[PDB]
């Protein structure tokens, strides 16, 4: 971008526009970027520490920061989310426009015990988008540091670091190291700005609806089937019990025994825990009772895991130990905070098609019955994909992620990001940004030793992201009224999704998207 | 319409189409029309009867029936109403298309004690629209007999009758008598059909919103005014009480005493009654405590009367004796039915601008204060229009009326129909319909006496009304979520706005339109 | 200019054959059971109760005036025209309102 | 693929709904608002026709020996398969699948 100390390089574009089948969100925020690692790349790992084998790692931390808008509230105000979710069966991102501007680099000089800041007019900030995905993709891990939900909040840019192969806390020859400078980047003084655009690949619309039928209630409740099933293996009060083979035809009084076309979704059972502590076992079972996967001798909690309904009817007090997305309140501490400082999602709407998360998928025969041997069956707790299965993916939330990069593998299977959202082969590129090192005064005599004395600085500016979203309109012939997300009409001390008397914006609950209904 | 015994003259067009700024409702129903008054026009009145002076009348009943779609649920399904009200700040009718067809005239012959019906193929039904408004306008009095809310219900056509001037139970020379035949009408046999279209005049969009500010809270809560008001007429702890004139400037701590630009709406006070009977007086006060107007020595209850808020904050248990629209449940008896068989509307949203219906409008000076004479004031219970007043009209309901004819008078004042809806100078014309008399066998010898022997018959067919409605879209920058009409998510024995196990459609509550919000 | 009388009145606009779908509070007590007891009883608009039917319209404005008879014997024995008159007050000066608001005689 | 067998279709042949239109019996002489509940008893009859085009995958087999083929039974009996009996009742005496020709894997 071209021109002045004295001249803004961008305006403030923060707004929504609804246009029939499209909605265009624009959001702009003011950021702050410190100097990280003192302009150094450090090797990092779990060495010392005392970490268990399931926590070892090797990687590198970087002098760079990055931009992250991978959360719905970076784009949708609460009211817009409401508009979205109460009138559409779905939506997807189509295109994006990104803007960095009004940059201002500042130097900090400290004497005492006391601190002066001034402008350093001839200083630059550097930027690039990793558009060929040459860097480890660190979005889609649900990190904090995204654009804040509230447009008036200033935010600090997160620091980029990444991991590679590790054997315990050591590295392997196959471990990759990346230097960000080695990339062409744009260098901006206070006059300049950065822009780029991006188009999203074609992706299925996110399902913003619950079903109003369930897999097991698809039949016509008036008519028999023409199909028969073995109903009894003994009579039938003719005294007493005699071996028999008796067959019945499908009938509305026996909807549990009717032949059908479809199976419910996959299942990886999880441990059921109550919100009233008195119901639970008196031990610490989370790691030990947890559903985990085992990768190169390292255990990892499956969380949130397969899309599964959180609880069956009437049991809203239970939840899978690690099968629901959980947001912290703005009072929550980092670790071992209490139940009332968190917000647990509920994915109950999918119980029309998806197994409940804390129960068996079902039952299977396990032997050959005969006069000598009694029929046996077993419980199935982990069921992979079977032809004929159908299921609903995890819901998204106003404060959850939007997308993730599908790993570059030979094989995926339904690569919808398990934490919720859109899987993208070629996702929105990472956007990296750094303050250029500015040497302090060198000595009078040459020295070859790497320069280690710098003027202390940081930068600030605005960033703007515009996304176009396509909508799937609702076409429902449903006669009665829908469940609709609504704010509460009763009176209170504070308004939901507002700032308080100290100016702290709060999000008092998660909001999903499943209010409108479809048939199956 | 042209053609066959064997040939339908219309199809079934029942559907909604949403199109950005327009929504087009089509509804079609199946009707039944008996022979009324045996093809006679009768003079009718309150003579004998024992009626009080406030109930006397004179008029005429007619052999004709009529069509009435003047209720929102004749056009909007519950789900559509929901769509309407949760996304628009307003709406109005623009144009209409009406269709009578598939007519079938039948003769009834009874011997015994037992009854045979057959087709009378060569019989006609007659129809016309009173498009020059030459007939007494009987729509907009909230009569029953409109198209039913539920498309599968068959309905009987109401009978047309009208009133004229009466002096007690007698007539005056100025009294008008109308013969409907004297009008050209279309004569339809089983093959034929009737159609006409109509355009609505320009009218203000109905306000489907509550305000989120009130008249008395329009100021900037941070800043003083530059304006002053007399604050004290005595000091001010300098002992003891001394005459003084002390002036203060408008201030956020004194929002009740700040000069302002606007006044709240008009007021005609009504008697406050509680839903818990124990609160009320032990008498029958409705006529005797009622707000009434007096017209030519005849009293009439003002009901619903001036648009006024039903109750102030926290007092949802009170309601004006005759200032709220009240719908009957499908269990309600015609007279003296209990509280739980009715549904009382609530117009509480308008308390931002409109006086509460059971309180004074305010207080007025009534004398000249002096050292000798103490300042007096009086309560104002009935306040007409004052320059600077602003107000909100009564809300409409999914089951309330749509429009009424503005009377043809020299003078109206804000002629919005007090029961709610659109006032129309030139409203949708009345549509009249009758089975043509079919003589029974005459005698063999002439007789001049009016024929009085007829073949018994009635007719049935379909009717279709299509209305185009223009929408006022919402443009709100409100950050937090709105109150939205929503059905209840908790489980129950029946679904709202559905048929039961005997196939009776029920409407379990009124729904207004005021959910979205505006600023004032 | 309206050179016509109406042949209907504001309070007689309804269809005299059909009920309304609208209800109004009819009684605040029953109803012979023996005594008087607090109650809330609602009735629907009906041709037998045209004085209690909901309606859309109100009659015109009103500024009441003193009724006087053409047969003198009916009237009060005093001179009440200025003193019983409907007057407006303008800058401390009274003026008889005459003929005043359009009202039926 | 529908587990009971057949073709799964995103956008399958639409449901086709049909009903006899209500035909009121004689109404009363005086208006009543209550649900109309008296009807002339009726029913209907007619023909319906469905035509479907099916594409075939022809067999291209180099298999030298003869195939298993669905065949009716040559031995004599009291009734013919897939026929009506002496009371005119059509019967289907067995299921027939479709897997007779063979492929290599
Ligand atoms: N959300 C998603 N993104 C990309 N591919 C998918 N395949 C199934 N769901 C998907
Ligand atoms: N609803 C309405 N119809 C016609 N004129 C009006 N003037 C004010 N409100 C009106
Ligand atoms: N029968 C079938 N119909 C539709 N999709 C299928 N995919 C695999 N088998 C199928
Ligand atoms: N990836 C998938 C496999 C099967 N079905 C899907 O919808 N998606
Ligand atoms: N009729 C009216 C008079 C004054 N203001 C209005 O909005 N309408």
């Amino acid at each position: 971008g071209a021109d002045g100390v004295g001249n803004a390089s961008g305006n403030w574009h923060c707004d929504s526009t609804w246009l029939g089948d499209r909605v265009i969100t624009t959001s702009t925020r003011t950021w702050a970027l410190p100097t990280y690692n003192n302009h150094l790349y450090k090797q990092i790992s779990s060495a010392s520490t005392g970490a268990s084998n399931d926590n070892h790692y090797f990687g590198y931390s970087t002098p760079w920061g990055y931009f992250d808008f991978n959360r719905f509230h970076c784009h949708f105000s609460p009211r817009d989310w409401q508009r979205l979710i109460n009138n559409n069966w779905g939506f997807r991102p189509k295109r994006l426009n990104f803007k960095l501007f009004n940059i201002q680099v500042k130097e900090v000089t400290t004497n005492d015990g006391v601190t002066t800041i001034a402008n350093n007019l001839t200083s630059t900030v550097q930027v690039f988008s990793d558009s060929e995905y040459q860097l480890p993709y660190v979005l889609g891990s649900a990190h904090q540091g995204c654009l804040p939900p509230f447009p008036a909040d200033v935010f600090m840019i997160p620091q980029y670091g990444y991991l590679t192969l590790n054997n315990g806390s050591q590295a392997v020859g196959r471990s990759s190291f990346y230097c960000l400078e080695y990339f062409p980047s744009q260098m901006l003084r206070t006059g300049n700005n950065f822009t780029f655009s991006y188009t999203f690949e074609e992706v299925p619309f996110h399902s913003s609806y619950a079903h109003s039928q369930s897999l097991d209630r698809l039949m016509n409740p008036l008519i028999d089937q023409y199909l028969y099933y073995l109903n009894r293996t003994q009579n039938q009060s003719g005294s007493a019990q005699n071996k028999d083979l008796l067959f019945s035809r499908g009938s509305p009084a026996g909807m549990s025994v009717q032949p059908k076309n479809w199976l419910p979704g996959p299942c990886y059972r999880q441990q059921r825990v109550s919100k009233t502590k008195t119901d639970n076992n008196n031990s610490n079972f989370t790691w030990t009772g947890a559903s985990k996967y085992n990768l190169n001798g390292r255990e990892s909690i499956i969380n949130p895991g397969t899309a599964m309904a959180s609880h069956k009817d009437d049991e809203d007090k239970f939840f899978p130990m690690s099968g629901v997305m959980i947001f912290g309140k703005e009072s929550a501490g980092a670790s071992n905070t209490a139940l009332d400082n968190v917000m647990i999602t509920d994915e109950e709407e999918i119980k029309a098609t998806n197994p409940v998360a804390t129960e068996r998928f079902g039952t299977v025969a396990v032997n050959f019955q005969s006069s000598s041997t009694d029929p046996a069956t077993g419980d199935v707790h982990a069921m992979g994909a079977l032809p004929g299965m159908v299921w609903q993916d995890r819901d998204v939330y106003l404060q959850g992620p939007i997308w993730a990069k599908i790993p570059h593998t030979d094989g995926h299977f339904h690569p919808s990001p398990l934490m919720g959202g859109f899987g993208l082969k070629n996702p929105p590129p990472q956007i990296l940004i750094k303050n250029t090192p500015v040497p302090a005064n060198p000595p009078a005599e040459f020295s070859a030793t790497k320069f280690a004395s710098f003027i202390t600085q940081y930068s600030t500016g605005q960033v703007s992201v515009e996304i176009e979203w396509e909508l799937q309109k609702e076409n429902s012939k449903r006669w009665n009224p829908e469940v609709q997300y609504t704010s509460n009409y009763a009176k209170s001390a504070n308004v939901d999704f507002t700032v308080d008397n100290n100016g702290l914006y709060t999000e008092p609950r998660p909001i999903g998207t499943r209010y409108l209904t479809r048939p199956l």
